[PDB]
């Protein structure tokens, strides 16, 4: 169950660029206090972690964590069981996890100044967001109120505190430094399947339209829709009729055309409502946005392509929250996704 | 030379506090845009990566990573050969590589509105400070000046953007949070030797003074040194007749004094100058600073202790950059922590 035999493991930094201050640097002058003077900064910089079994059987998986949060999801349960880095370097993957920029051990860009601030460039807002305990409770479907928990659930209870903990704010990085460093990770890496999760979902499918390496995609529950441009369906309002889901994101046909070269599966856990559920207001962004994605599909179907929605309770699979790789199930959830991979060829050499 | 087998894997968050926001949360209301409104916040915490060998010897290695840093320096050096974590698994030592609060998957406590501010509350400042690649350059001694190296330079040459690109910024949390953290990670664990760096070698001092578990120190490079207080000794300031090294940390003798019931090692690389330097700032800084730790570690041995200063060069390696761990030489590295280790008595159970 734990133990895990590494042919190599290791980390690295990729993608991201450099921005200057002004003047020249004097070495004969205090250097402390940090100064931007005559300053080089390295920024948006993403970290990748790598653990390659002995004798790799198909394609290495990269692991892209979702939104405010880092490759430890993948590591390791709140509970402390094994995460999807161990199980499917068990299962003959080399397997990569990511930082994307912007959270992590990938690079907040910021300097001497206000937050984010390189004198008169705001490379970043000084002014953040970020999600509250209460907001991501309800976010991830553990339940429908903070403190409430669904009747099936696989969330690994007792561990709440080590959940939330996880999670973080993000810097206002542009998606495109964030997708321009994973298509440089897939350039270094070669043929791979991205696995990704949430906020990442929109990404990794953008940057399969960038990068032929990827091979085939598996979303957990992602969170932002992806239409060809001037081509996103009527999608209907929240029962509240006054919000809306996440605006679809649009890509140039060309660009979305890829996507049906290569299978992509969405997964979603368990909770989203068939109908409109206004006492609630993230479960019905749920069920709007799932219904988003099941168009988004179709379009990609409709276009020779190969994907799928698998939703785990008709697998068998009852209770999962929006994080199905850390729930006390997530054993049957890889089972599921090594199945995918197999159906493909994506195990094989 | 790369192959490693773990009996376990994993990580886990440990430590930290909550914040809160005002007012109430309302699950039928818009969850997003996140507002501070009914907001529980966890800040502060640290995030903590273990690797098990099979039947392992001796204590657990605690590696803590120096000032705007993160595990990765302890997981692979820039060029991407195998780093302590990796050394030291092989070496049957059951290693933890964290990322203290404020760095990498440690917490950086912001919320909704101007970095570091929960309404009018301010966490952290607004305000942040960031070496450049400039400063890193001559405070890692890679040569006296920005672009320039050592003709004996241990540093993986062609790999500097890999290296600086690991660095950034930390908000203002407190040493005093950041040590409760580690302090809490050693009661979890049990007896364990630190490993620290840079900026991390006080703040592994402090911990030591209150956690009994911690059976050794090892630090490299350390930064900040640490009397008895009022017992701070003559320092000189540096060759500018300006500037002067960091303010000696002072704790009370009761705490200091636990520090002589434990090995201390405060390893050093090379081109440290012995003469007074103008011309380069931070070779200057190292001479001094290098010299009131002389003055610690004697402090420490007048109290019956067993603290001794490593001068890589006097053991026949010359070169070292101040992280030695990640130099070109860091198995020759390894095997001086290794001997210490094992003249204490850590290396065996
Ligand atoms: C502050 C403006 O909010 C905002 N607007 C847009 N559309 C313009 N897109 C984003 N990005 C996200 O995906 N949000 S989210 O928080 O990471 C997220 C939301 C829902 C479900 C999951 C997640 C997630 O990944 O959690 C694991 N955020
Ligand atoms: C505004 C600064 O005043 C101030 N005083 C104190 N005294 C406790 N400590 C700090 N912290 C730092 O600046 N650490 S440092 O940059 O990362 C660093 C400096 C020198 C040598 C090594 C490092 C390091 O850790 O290299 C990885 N700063």
């Amino acid at each position: 169950k734990r133990k895990v035999v590494l042919a190599e493991q290791g980390s690295f930094y990729i993608g991201g660029r450099t921005v200057t201050g002004p003047g020249k640097f004097d070495p004969s002058k205090p250097v402390i206090r940090y100064s931007n003077e005559g300053a080089t900064f390295y920024i948006n910089q993403m970290y990748v972690n790598f653990q390659a079994p002995v004798r790799p059987r198909g394609l290495p998986l990269v692991f892209w964590h979702g939104g405010g949060l880092t490759g430890h999801i993948w590591e390791s349960t709140p509970d402390g069981r094994p995460g999807f880095q161990t199980l499917f370097v068990q299962d003959r993957h080399t397997v990569y996890t990511i930082d994307q920029p912007g959270r992590g051990r990938g690079n907040i860009p910021t300097f001497n100044g206000p937050f984010g601030q390189l004198e008169e460039e705001s490379i970043v807002n000084t002014v953040t967001g970020n999600s509250s305990k209460e907001g991501a409770w309800v976010r991830d479907r553990l339940g429908p109120a903070p403190g409430q928990f669904f009747e099936n659930s696989q969330f690994p209870r007792g561990y709440e505190d080590n959940y939330f903990k996880e999670m973080g704010f993000s810097p206002s990085i542009s998606s495109d430094e964030i997708v321009d460093a994973v298509v440089k990770l897939v350039t270094h890496i070669g043929p791979c399947v991205l696995v990704t999760h949430a906020a990442s979902g929109v990404l990794g499918m953008r940057v399969a339209t960038h990068a032929k390496n990827v091979r085939g995609i598996v979303a957990y529950e992602p969170a932002t829709s992806i239409f060809p441009k001037g081509k996103v369906p009527e999608i209907p309002p929240l029962a509240d009729k006054k919000s809306q889901i996440f605006p679809p994101f649009e890509i140039q046909e060309s660009y979305f055309k890829k996507l049906a070269k290569i299978p992509i599966q969405f997964v979603f856990g368990d909770n989203i409502p068939k109908n409109p559920k206004s006492a609630y207001w993230f479960l019905d962004w749920w069920r709007v946005t799932r219904y988003a994605h099941s168009l988004s599909l179709e379009a990609i179907n409709k276009l020779g392509g190969q994907a799928s929605l698998l939703d785990l309770p008709t697998a068998g699979l009852r209770g999962n929250t929006a994080f199905p790789f850390t729930d006390r199930n997530n054993v049957q959830v890889a089972s599921l996704l090594s199945d995918f991979l197999g159906k493909h060829g994506l195990d094989q050499n």
